[PDB]
């Protein structure tokens, strides 16, 4: 039986590839995917997060939706704390990446009457009135409701639908009174404090970036985050204004935009060509859309960042049931496998490890999934269809890396190792997606966290001095990345890996060599 | 903003497929993957169940795992009362099929010390003690679990994993003695009664067909159902078991083999020859082999079903979380589209309808989510592949299907019309994957409610008597299928659509206009 | 061993599809690319004919640039002779299609001094070009005269000008008040009225003469199934030729010879102009450089093959065969690798019109055409064409799945009932492995049908039936007969049939058993 699903590697057709999917066939060791966790109160200790990291966390997201600076301070000292916790051996050393989460232009209903606390009931085909009235604000019950956009009546009509808390509470506009919103309750369910409203296809007209926002996004750059995943952007000068606010000093900050509504969806383009990456927001998007069309969006968004080579990430309820549970559902279980299938650069984790019950177990089943998903790619048609999407180029370091990735499918190489400043490199040989590790080492720390945005980017970071003589620190980079690979089980001395290097000392990446491990 | 994903179908590769599906595009009316329902208390009711077919319920499975046959019986009569309660309008009527889902080599625990809903504590790193002596059946808790396979420790040894509960509790063996297996808690949780055992790994020399087994099948077979879900399939040997006990009169029972462990999926082929479907049972399965694993065993077993031309069903937790909430999870969208993608004839729900408090809303989704994946898949490479990987016939039903099929991604059409009294040539259309709904016309009442089995078939049933010019009861069934057709959205007057038929073999193609 | 090439048609890649070829792998009987034959002086006698067409013409070509309107008559009534001496029996008879191949606006020399003896013309000679007719009788090594009275206009000091089929090529040295100054560079025999041409020059030659003009109405009044237009170098002068046919000549189909660099570079509205192309690969190698006329024949091949349109490939295709009984190796290349490529049909001119072997040049290109047509890579030429949108038209979805069904089953032939032959071409352009027995009524559509790659052409004189049932299934009938009697199928093989069903058009496909 061969390994890593190779005897459906050289299957001639998409059909008889599924038909030799071997549950017998092991996958190889590295996992090419990356995991992104939300961190909050389960996950905020750095025992807890030294554990994450063992367990295969790449990203830590910080939610500004919740939480005060101060609470989202000390989780990223301990994240740092945790994550340098490992410098003491280099070769085991994994760089780990904060991202910060927007807040946007979230529309949200006011508290409870009462405590604030509880929560009351909606029937099918009652009457809810939504006021805009500061006095009901801590207020909300079955008839008044309070919410926070003050324009909500200009962009809405008889027969709008909203949708309250996460989609489940769904209200249709059955009069634009003078001071009232009157609905008809569509779906009835339980109704808490501050719960998200959503309006699909409403002209929402709250700014992108809000004032909220540019506190938070001056707090990321003051903080080093290395990437934003901005909310809910809608149109390429969105993003903009999130560039704008994170201003020179944050020029290096990717700014991963989050697709999580209907305009977000038709204006794709505009938004990725102005973007450094995508997110597929996936629980505001299945309320914003048909549910059932979403899979359509995350196929759709994934496919056209594969094709420009922009990182993509899938995100929200793909392991849900382990917030409660030890052990994902059957359909979570494909989700992860499905989106490793799609092409995502990376996966995400939410509630399952900021809130849940298991999240040391949600992130160790992700890593599972996505390695045996890796190997069950269809490379062979992959490849084939990016070269073929992909210009003809003066470009000798395009050229030299579709050369090294035909090159590690030919020799089913460990490895390709790829030196790097700026992550470029790197990135040109994961855009081609091949089935080994890329190895990328860097002396850059910022370079090595944001490599996790790329699919099958494994980033070392070299903290060795320079050697004079450039020949010999191209060498002992190279070493470098060759006891990573052997202490971490990528391959063993005699196997044959794939090293990628310059000329001479960034933008000279035009050699190839097929190097056996020492 | 084209319909039904068609500027995606003109790709030249997947990955630009992929690039052109669009969210405004609307699919077709017509959906094509059957949904199978699990039947139970929340949708036992004459009440539930016609709004359970009015929601798109096709087949109505009964887990034989639990109740009686009085109970059965009762929720089968009910299944035929909410069915032939459409019976007096034949255009609008659908066929519904019942399904026989057998217990198989169940392992179960006892009952916790008082009642059923009584639960203990299991503690990482405490001991459990396994007994197999009935004196302990009612008497369960945290130190002493009695189960029901009494030949267990002939079949584990020391350092065997039990699971119990799907899974969620996992237990180490450590001692085999002489009246108690005694086990080490690994992953710990609360432990209710009657809890499914799983011994990954073992042997298990449990009958594939036990006596419980034999008179539910004879039960099935004098309650007329159409097809079997027969539980634990390990081999070919264990399909032909089941064949039997179906016996002479049985014979056109449709036996699908459930996918669970890991012996069946070794011997998925001569399993697959031996039977007439495939269910890929994902709970169980799941727990057998490493839940990581789920979906390649998913995607081997619906290509190989796909390649033989054999309905396969994708099962178990598809929309778990609709059993307390009234939406699904993105993960259960996400599921049961790319099941549609991977080429599933059928998706099944067990809990969501047999116990959930949303078994209606779970249809629907189900219904949507289907239609919507149906019109993303990628026909072209599809369609290519199909045929490439299909031997060279002398049939002349075969080429006649296959030509259909061509004929109808070229001229677009709103359905291919088969006339077919045993369902073999609309199967056999089917099996090509055409976009086009597959109208059925049949007057045998077992053909209508099997053909559910195949993606894409919508069976009508003919109740007219024969007339006597074979020619004009050709025509009048034939605008039958016209008359559905255009009651139900699928197209209107002036359309074009194919029309199979005989020579008085199904071997004649027409492309005809709607009338 | 398997027959037909089926073993390399289903190769996965085009490269095991070549390595797949077996030379003990026999083809088929039926021979699907059309053969047109030249007819002349060593090939217009009665008797000659007769075994012409038992040797597999399909088409007779007359050169309108030799003979006057009276020998081609004869020649043509000859050919209708021949033809009509077969009707005896209508199973085993053919229709042969007569075509006529115009002058054009040719450019030739005057005669050798007396009286048509030769002058050897040596290289670095002086020659002087006169346009004075007081020496179109008596060019000679020193003097030659040509017909193109503007030549100077459009040559220059430094202008090559080949004579005799390009074998001959002079250097302009001056352009002189009278007689132009010349040397040879290829020195030859110069013989009499040797055609002229001048690459890379503005002819201004009418694209139809009046010459031209009184040899296509002599067509119209001889019945000709088809033009061949010498020199077309743009739509234009296609939309002249179909002018001067006219209404009565509104059937005539009219091919488009391309034969120069400006033909090249106007195909594609040359062709949308044309009912078809002839690669004049005679003219078009002196014209254009020789080694890239195997760029513009798979051009336009291709692009008549995407078009619909039929192709023939043309001019020393089996030349050694004017003096032997055998060709050479790349003689043989050349034919089966023109059918590679998709030429409808191939062509004959000096094979047939003068040599020696004309019934063993036909014999030849007849049993190569056989085997490269089983040669064909259909897996991937289909997939292809098929590629190209589904169209609302109910005859284009019918003729496309009787060509999948055809494939499916490898049937026998396809049998398609047309009257103005545009079902049968439908299906020609799928390129379907089986031969298209095309029954027609239309004497003409019979004969024009040789111009789509395999269509045999069968014409049914049985009268028309009043129960239009009895009809179809005479004229199948019919083709049934003509298949058993031509060895292209037998009893109990399969064959599809396309016809309309109730005439109003072609709507059903059958595959149907040979009685
Ligand atoms: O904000 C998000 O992550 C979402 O909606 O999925
Ligand atoms: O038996 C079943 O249905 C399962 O395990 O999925
Ligand atoms: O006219 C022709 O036959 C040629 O030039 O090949
Ligand atoms: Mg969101
Ligand atoms: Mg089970
Ligand atoms: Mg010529």
């Amino acid at each position: 039986i061969q390994t890593q699903q190779l005897h459906a590697a050289m299957a001639d057709t998409f059909l008889e590839h599924m038909c030799r999917l071997d549950i017998d066939s092991p996958p190889i060791t590295a996992r090419n995917t990356g995991i992104i966790c939300t961190i909050g109160p389960a996950s905020r200790s750095v025992e807890t997060l030294k554990e994450m990291i063992k367990s295969g966390m790449d990203v830590a997201r910080l939610n500004f939706s919740h939480g005060t600076h101060e609470y989202h301070a000390e989780t990223i000292k301990n994240v740092r704390t945790a994550t340098e916790s490992f410098a003491s051996d280099p070769i085991l050393y994994r760089p780990v990446a904060v991202a910060l989460d927007t807040k946007g232009p979230e529309i949200r209903t006011g508290l409870i009457k009462g405590s604030g606390t509880a929560e009351v009931e909606l029937k099918k085909g009652a009457t809810l009135k939504i006021t805009l009235d500061n006095a009901y604000m801590e207020k909300c019950d079955e008839n008044i409701l309070w919410l926070d956009y003050k324009n909500i009546c200009k962009v809405v009509e008889v027969g709008s639908k909203i949708y309250v808390d996460d989609g489940l509470i769904s209200l249709q506009v059955k009069q634009k009174g003078a001071d009232f919103l009157v609905t008809e309750v569509e779906n009835g369910g339980s109704l808490g404090s501050k719960k998200g409203v959503n309006l699909p296809g409403a002209a929402v007209d709250l700014p992108a970036v809000s004032e909220k926002d540019i506190q938070d996004l001056k707090f990321g750059v003051e903080q080093d985050v290395d990437m934003v995943f901005a909310s809910f952007i809608r149109k390429a000068s969105d993003v903009h204004e999130v560039r704008k606010v994170l201003g020179e000093k944050g020029k290096n900050i990717k700014i991963i935009s989050k697709i999580e509504n209907h305009e977000g969806v038709r204006r794709f383009d505009e938004i990725l060509e102005a973007s450094d990456g995508i997110m597929v927001a996936r629980g505001d998007l299945g309320i914003e859309i048909p549910a059932e069309k979403v899979f359509l969006a995350q196929k759709m968004m994934i496919g056209r960042c594969n094709r420009a080579g922009k990182p993509v990430i899938c995100a929200t309820q793909m392991l849900e049931s382990m917030i409660k549970k030890p052990r994902p559902t059957r359909a979570e279980g494909s989700d992860v496998a499905n989106a490793v299938l799609d092409g995502a650069d990376c996966i995400m984790l939410s509630g399952e490890t900021a809130k849940g019950d298991y999240p040391l177990e949600a992130v160790r089943m992700q890593h599972l999934i996505a390695r045996e998903a890796e190997a069950a790619i269809y490379h062979l048609q992959l490849f084939e269809e990016l070269r073929r999407l992909a210009p003809i180029t003066s470009d000798p370091t395009e050229a030299t890396a579709v050369g090294a990735v035909e090159a590690s499918f030919k020799c089913c190489s460990g490895a390709i190792i790829v030196l790097t400043k700026s992550g470029r490199s790197a990135h040109q040989v994961a855009r081609y997606r091949p089935r080994a590790p890329i190895i990328a080492v860097t002396r850059n720390p910022q370079t090595a966290r944001q490599a996790h945005l790329y699919r099958g980017i494994f980033p070392v970071l070299c903290k060795d001095p320079v050697q004079e003589a450039w020949a010999e620190d191209v060498d002992l980079r190279v070493n470098f990345a060759m006891n990573v690979g052997k202490a971490r089980g990528f391959f063993k001395k005699g196997d044959v890996v794939i090293v990628l290097t310059g000329w001479r000392p960034s933008g000279f990446t035009n050699t190839m060599r097929v190097v056996p491990v020492p």
